[PDB]
């Protein structure tokens, strides 16, 4: 059984970075992609009715009609995804958006690093704390 | 100034095993304890007008007077409080508790283990990832 990782992401390259650091990671995943908000609030909206929730949700705050912070309200305010794990993985360090961020729910922040090194490093330690040391909500 | 772990834990052998972990682990933390929920509400209360918020609480389910959902509701429905990560630390692996903490609107949920070993790993992992790899807001 794969874990399922939906990544929210306007920007290609990001993408291909985290399906290639995935590959790394030594946790069985597979990627779901929506490009923004209103793509995630869609696929969320298909696996109510139908198939599997994803096990966990990544998210970038500056995406085009659904931003990031839209999304968290969005999940939040829905009974049927209020339990989704939602981090925040995005460029900004900006305190005031780490704020935003946790106070509108999202269970965690991380910032985009500036090496790819660290890129690589940040995804396998994501995925060991989310899919190895944490339990999350489980998709059945 | 220290990274402050808010402990909501009346057990004082839990608080111990904690004291002991946290010695180990590689980040430098300070562990503030309140003995359950309405101490813990009493304490942020404090922080408010007075001086630092904790960086991370650590609550466990099962807790006398205010209960660990009962504090969760409560962390999320004080605007002052609902930015403040808090972490569910208890020995329930029941998926259907793990569900309720998150749709409450937990950071997350750790399973305590039950050998010594695993034990001071996940608090490492705890810190590590939540002190290190992650973003959590500022206190000051
Ligand atoms: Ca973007
Ligand atoms: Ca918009
Ligand atoms: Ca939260
Ligand atoms: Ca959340
Ligand atoms: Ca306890």
């Amino acid at each position: 059984v794969p874990l399922r990782l939906l990544l929210v992401e306007d920007n290609a390259a990001d993408i291909f970075l985290m399906e290639m650091a995935l590959e790394y990671s030594s946790v069985h995943t597979e990627l779901l992609v929506a490009r923004d908000g209103l793509e995630a609030l869609e696929l969320l909206e298909q696996a109510k009715t139908g198939g599997p929730f994803p096990d966990l949700i990544l998210l970038d705050l500056n995406m085009p009609r659904v931003d990031g912070f839209e999304l968290l309200q969005a999940l939040r305010a829905d009974p049927h995804l209020a339990h989704l794990p939602a981090i925040v993985l995005t460029t900004s360090n900006d305190p005031s958006d780490v704020k935003r961020a946790y106070a509108l729910q999202a269970n965690s922040y991380l910032t985009k690093p500036s090496t790819l090194e660290d890129f690589l490093q940040l995804i396998e330690r994501l995925t060991a704390y989310w899919f190895g040391t944490a339990a999350i909500p489980q998709t059945y």
